[PDB]
């Protein structure tokens, strides 16, 4: 019989034991009479003897391993089924391709009301499976989407969104949740090598309801929003889509009175790759001035949902839709094109006359759109780039500082647009109480470049919280639950990220304090903030030094130079460079008070050793929301990147195995095929029924009126067990289990007489 054996780019293969040796197996690949190889006894994994079906549920398949759960999600990628369940938590491989009708109107109403297992497996059925533990159980609710990035993250936060505002909506408040995402989409989300449209901030979605489940409003928490990339980007990235939705579709008018013009004429884009999303026809409608010469020559980029010039158009439909006048519309594109002139002002040095610099007389026009779209002195802003008041004086400062003063400047007013959209979205759907939420959860995922820097390392910090909380929700949480109810279920061990965290947030000599402390010292260094976490941390598990790197890019890294953390999805190299000046958040009062002080009323409102850590904010924002998800029931849906081109119908066996292994689903696979993933108490039954209760029943102990209702139902007892406070249910029985605790008063009567009658 067939069996699964180690293949280095498939995962695994499919061939025939033909002989057994000391500590090996001898395996022939299925039609190859020919070859055999070697495999250690303990990588070989019985195999469906059927290879070309699928099971809806991992927990269905004969033989429960790592490489049946591989070749299972495989058989339903290759028939676009994207959606596979391991028992109550979804896996969802990205298609990068639109499935047609899978999102459908159609499809969301037939997945209402709907129990796990009688649709197939599906974004939507998360969703209701939610919205109906909120309503039954009367509790907060939480859907973690994870996966690393480019997996799908943010598609799928959107189809639950969609489909919770479709079907439990008050039926205009919904439409107002769902434009939402397009909005913030434009401003934080940008494109990186992995993702033409990869979040650049976190984000916590609340769906709130009223004590009878209608929906109430909503509420948006943002975390992070990437800074750097507002002025630089490396040549295959952008700038947030905002800069090229602008430049690509706004009006004639609207480009003459920001001044705007092609994307390389503009510093703050012009590192990155100019070119427009576009295919044939919206090419066409993107006037000639607003195209780059890399976009003459090399044509534009293409996707299948990215669309800058349609894209516009749809995030102008989306702002009047949420209320936005347009008033409040131009004044955001207007800060948006005074980010971008702010960045052409360029410096020059005047060492033998002012000691500092002057701005190139080429910047004169920069200077001039910049001061009146922000609605400053020219003057005055002038002076703030150049010089500095220090301890005094007025020192003139160096080109290299005046570069600085500017990009700082254009990050902090940036970041304050960003922070007012966001909030400015929570006000087109406020409330003033609620009872309970569904709050989706949508981090920046998991990601690592040939460089990365502090941006790949505060993301890969926060996907290593989620990690952790899912090991604790899902691994530990569960197992203790099966312990305390004595249900004798075989302990699976895991290895646990717990360690990766606290070498990163531990008091003092974590990394993140060890880089406050740098920042405080008289002469921050990046080179001593390294030094002092390899030394701080000898031995640790989770850390290295760059040269014993596994890619030889790394190796003339200096140990003073950067550091290895080896994150539960894989080893990242981190460069060290320029994580102290990035750590801080603070902007020097001279900014602070030149752009306070502008002459325009929205500006004032975007505002109302200096030092802020940026680490440790971000470390207190995620205890936060940790223990806002810590007080919810949670749900998994865990996307899967299928390969790293961006291409369908090209599923990476070993790509997406290694996923498979570092999200613990195969850990939580092996748990589930035993375990018990639905119950409720004894005594809450009864306590439900009770008063439906002939005497004859009533007079029964909680746990034998179960008993007997069970077997009323015809249900099967190979299928439940009986805890000491709790009866359980195995994977599979949630249509079953679903009727156990409908509180509907003529379902309950009905069972109750079903009972009745079957005495
Ligand atoms: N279910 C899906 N159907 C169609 N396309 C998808 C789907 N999921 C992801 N994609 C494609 O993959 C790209 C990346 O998905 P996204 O959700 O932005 O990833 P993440 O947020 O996890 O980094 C999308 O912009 C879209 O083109
Ligand atoms: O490419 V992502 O949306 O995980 O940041
Ligand atoms: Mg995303």
């Amino acid at each position: 019989k067939p069996v699964w054996a180690p293949h280095p780019t498939d995962g695994f293969q499919v061939g025939n034991i033909v002989d057994i040796g000391p500590d090996s197996l001898t395996i022939e690949p299925l039609n190859q009479k020919g070859k055999t190889f070697l495999a250690l006894i303990n990588q070989v994994f019985p195999a469906e003897e059927d290879s070309k079906k699928d099971v809806e549920d991992n927990c269905s398949l004969m033989y429960l391993n790592e490489a049946t759960l591989l070749h299972n999600i495989k058989v339903r990628y290759s028939k676009d089924r994207i959606y596979t369940y391991v028992a109550n938590i979804l896996i969802a491989v990205n298609p990068y391709f639109d499935i047609p009708k899978i999102y459908s109107s159609e499809t969301i109403k037939s997945y209402q009301g709907k129990s796990l297992g009688t649709m197939p497996p599906h974004v939507f059925a998360i969703a209701d499976k939610a919205f109906r533990d909120m309503k039954v159980l009367k509790l907060s609710q939480s859907i973690i989407v994870s996966g690393e990035s480019g997996a799908g993250k943010t598609e799928n936060t959107k189809f639950v969104l969609r489909y919770l505002t479709e079907s439990y909506g008050t039926g205009d408040i919904d439409d107002r949740i769902v434009e939402a995402n397009p909005l913030l989409e434009a401003f934080g989300n940008a494109k990186t090598v992995r993702n033409n449209n990869s979040s650049r901030f976190g984000k916590f979605v609340e769906i709130h309801f009223n004590e009878k489940s209608s929906v109430v409003g909503g509420f948006v928490s943002h975390y992070l929003l990437e800074k750097s990339r507002i002025c630089v980007q490396g040549k295959e990235e952008r700038n947030y889509h905002i800069f090229y939705r602008l430049c690509a579709g706004a009006s004639e008018d609207i480009r003459e009175r920001l001044h705007l013009s092609s994307p390389d004429n503009f510093r703050y884009l012009n590192r990155g790759c100019t070119r427009y999303f576009a295919n044939k026809e919206t090419d066409k409608q993107i006037l000639q001035n607003r195209k780059s010469p890399e976009y003459l020559k090399a044509g534009s980029l293409k996707d299948p949902l990215l669309d800058d010039h349609g894209d516009f158009i749809r995030m102008c439909t989306a702002m009047k839709k949420i209320g936005l006048d347009d008033e409040e519309k131009l004044d955001l594109f207007r800060v948006v094109a005074g980010v971008l002139h702010l960045g052409n002002i360029d410096f020059e040095e005047a060492g033998s006359t002012s000691g500092g610099c002057n701005l190139k007389n080429k910047s004169t026009q920069a200077l001039e759109y910049c001061a009146e779209l922000l609605g400053l002195d020219q003057d005055d802003l002038r002076v703030s780039l150049t010089t500095r008041v220090m301890l005094v004086i007025k020192v003139p400062l160096k080109v290299e500082q005046a570069n600085n003063a500017r990009d700082a400047l254009a990050k902090t007013v940036y970041s304050h647009l960003f922070d007012h959209v966001v909030n400015r979205v929570n006000q087109c759907f406020p409330f003033e109480t609620s009872s309970y939420f569904i709050g989706v959860l949508d981090i920046a995922g998991f990601e690592y470049f040939e460089h990365n820097s502090f941006e790949q390392f505060c993301i890969n910090y926060c996907n290593e919280k989620l990690q952790q909380f899912f090991n604790e929700r899902i691994l530990k949480e569960e197992q203790e639950l099966y312990q305390k109810e004595g249900l004798g279920v075989n302990e699976v061990h895991y290895v646990d990220n717990q360690d990766c965290i606290d070498l990163i947030e531990a008091r003092l000599v974590g990394i993140l304090d060890i880089l406050d402390e740098e920042n405080r010292l008289p002469q921050p260094s990046d080179q001593h903030f390294t030094s002092a976490v390899h030394q701080k941390h000898k031995d640790h598990f989770r850390l290295s030094i760059p040269r014993k790197s596994k890619l030889a890019i790394h190796r003339n890294i200096r140990d003073d130079e950067g550091f290895i953390i080896r994150h539960f999805a894989g080893a990242v190299c981190y460069e060290t460079t320029q994580f102290v000046e990035k750590n801080n958040d603070a902007l020097h009062m001279s900014l602070e008070s030149l752009i306070c002080e502008s002459r325009d009323k929205f500006i004032r409102e975007l505002f109302e050793l200096s030092f802020i850590s940026v680490g440790n904010k971000f470390k207190t924002q995620l205890n936060l929301l940790l223990d806002k998800l810590r007080s919810t029931g949670a749900s998994f849906i865990r996307c899967i990147k299928p390969n790293l081109k961006m291409t369908s119908h090209h599923f990476e066996g070993a790509q997406i195995l290694s996923q498979l292994q570092c999200s613990g689903m195969v850990s939580v696979l092996d748990l589930m095929q035993g375990g018990f993933p639905s119950r409720a108490s004894f005594h809450e039954l009864y306590n439900m029924y009770k008063k439906y209760m002939p005497d004859k029943l009533a007079r029964l102990d909680p746990r034998l009126f179960c008993k007997a209702l069970f077997k009323a139902l015809g249900l099967n007892e190979i299928d439940y067990k009986f805890g000491l406070t709790k009866v359980f249910f195995r994977p599979g029985k949630f249509a079953e289990f679903d009727q156990i605790m409908k509180s509907d008063p003529d379902h309950l009567a009905e069972l109750v007489k079903r009972v009745n009658h079957w005495l």
